[PDB]
């Protein structure tokens, strides 16, 4: 399973050729507090793209876990605000055996009832006020899929981007996917926030992929072992055009990455990948990083930052590509290496799901605002 998050069922129709969109995420709410006794998710989804596009051709899909689904009655959001166009409905796609999937749809370009602007190619776009509304509220749905269900497996979404003209394969890098953060996920409040450069990040989000054995980057550089890896890939997303050179403050900051717990002892290198977001032709395959760091993690059991660790440098850039001036995003890759196969290692735990997070930290260890993501690794109960 080559599958990011390890998720057992999706499309896999194949990839188009890199294209040059940069982005495209799904930022839910929590579903904490209030929100249980309430039937709606709210949400919003960002994009962008680095030359123009245009048509219906490209066609923005969002897959929620079925659990969820189940129970989903519409799905709406705006477009990109700017000429006046109207409020959005996510369609329900259908098999061919009369029922219902949990796959929605929704064109990308905004001139094609769909949600960016075209013809615009610089800061993060967002398509606001999203609401998922279900047939009963939330509450009565996590009793139904039952509070030991929740703990074992998250509910997870995908986003992504699919193209007509390529018999709707996926357009490759373009595509996330995460969990629904719930009431049992503290971690994000152990983290104090910083005031440094608040306003520069829209949102982070981390995937994870197992990679096989004995691959590389193009230099020779970086590789996964013996055993194979689990690659995280912190992306964040930016509000404007931020050049860490130029404006960052509280520096220097730290790159901070967190294991689930359970895998510390069956992770040995861990390597740190500079990545980048290409102008034309999108590409973000192992291939194409460059290894910058040996990292370490917190091995000490009992302690209290067990399975966390961090980097800084004096110049930072040495290590991630910000993108510098740009408002394309970045990606930042860790590349954990597995002790012995993913099955042995599964076989010698025995259900509940891996789970990774990666944030930015000024010199303070104070989040920067909107760079902390959270993502997870299946495991079947
Ligand atoms: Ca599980």
């Amino acid at each position: 399973n080559y599958s990011a998050s390890g998720n057992t069922f999706q499309e896999n129709p194949g990839y188009t050729k890199n294209y040059n969109f940069s982005d495209l995420q799904f930022n839910p709410k929590a579903i904490t507090g209030d929100v249980l006794q309430g039937n709606t998710i709210d949400f919003e989804v960002y994009g962008k793209h680095n030359i123009a596009a245009s048509t219906a051709n490209w066609e923005i899909r969002l897959q929620l876990d079925e659990r969820l689904a189940q129970y989903v009655e519409k799905i709406q959001v705006d477009p990109k605000k700017g000429v006046g166009n109207s409020r959005r409905t996510f369609v329900r796609i259908n098999d061919s055996l009369g029922r219902p999937t949990n796959i929605w749809k929704v064109n990308y370009i905004r001139a094609n009832d769909g949600l960016f602007a075209g013809a615009e190619t610089t800061d993060t776009q967002t398509a606001p006020n999203g609401v998922i509304t279900f047939e009963k509220n939330l509450d009565e749905i996590f009793k139904e899929i039952g509070a030991d269900n929740l703990k074992s497996d998250r509910l997870m979404y995908r986003i992504y981007l699919v193209s007509h003209q390529d018999d709707d394969k996926i357009v490759p890098g373009i595509e996330s996917t995460g969990y629904f953060l719930t009431d049992q996920d503290d971690f994000y409040n152990k983290l104090d926030v910083s005031e440094n450069n608040s306003d520069q990040f829209k949102h982070g989000s981390v995937n994870t992929k197992y990679e096989e054995a004995n691959i590389q980057t193009k230099d020779g550089s970086g590789s996964t072992g013996a055993n194979g890896a689990i690659i995280l890939d912190h992306k964040l997303t930016k509000e404007k055009n931020f050049s860490y050179s130029t404006s960052a403050k509280g520096t220097p900051w730290y790159a901070n990455y967190k294991i689930d717990e359970r895998l510390v002892p069956y992770v040995s290198g861990i390597q740190m990948h500079m990545v980048q977001a290409d102008k034309v032709a999108y590409n973000v395959a192992f291939e194409s990083g460059k290894k910058v760091a040996d990292l370490a993690i917190e091995r000490r059991e009992g302690h209290e930052n067990y399975g966390m660790g961090s980097i800084t440098d004096n110049d930072l850039t040495k290590l991630i590509d910000f993108a510098n001036a740009s408002p394309r995003p970045i990606v930042v890759r860790y590349v954990l290496q597995l002790t012995k196969p993913l099955d042995e290692i599964l076989e010698e735990m025995k259900g509940e799901d891996f789970i990774f997070d990666s944030w930015l930290s000024d010199t303070n260890k104070k989040l920067i605002q909107n760079t902390y993501g959270t993502g997870y690794y299946y495991l079947q109960d």
